[PDB]
């Protein structure tokens, strides 16, 4: 970790929050999870900080923007990161399980 102590800190508190926004928006991500702690770079999640903003209630939109499969925002972890090469993978499940969900409720 590079950069001042007190910084280090309040980035360990970002991601925590991610971790329940997805947790809670749709399903339970533990692979997700993991990305966010394998963060050696904490000036990256303030940089990113802005881009972990919770969008609308509207699930379905968020989804489809799908931003943890892009690749160029993935690009600046790939430095650092824990199943980066399987998250998009991982994240193409969920999606793909949580409309299962739907067709099964008629």
């Amino acid at each position: 970790m590079i950069g001042s102590e007190k910084q280090v800190n309040w980035a360990k508190s970002i991601i925590e929050k991610e971790v329940e926004a997805w947790e809670a928006i749709g399903v339970d991500v533990r692979e997700v999870a993991a990305f966010l702690r394998s963060i050696s770079d904490a000036r990256v999640i303030i940089d990113n900080r802005n881009l972990i903003h919770f969008q609308s209630s509207g699930i379905s939109y968020s989804l489809e923007s799908s931003p943890l499969n892009s690749p160029i925002f993935l690009r600046r972890f790939s430095a650092c990161s824990v199943g980066f090469e399987e998250i998009p993978t991982a994240l193409q499940r969920i999606r793909s399980v949580y409309t299962a969900k739907l067709l099964e409720d008629e």
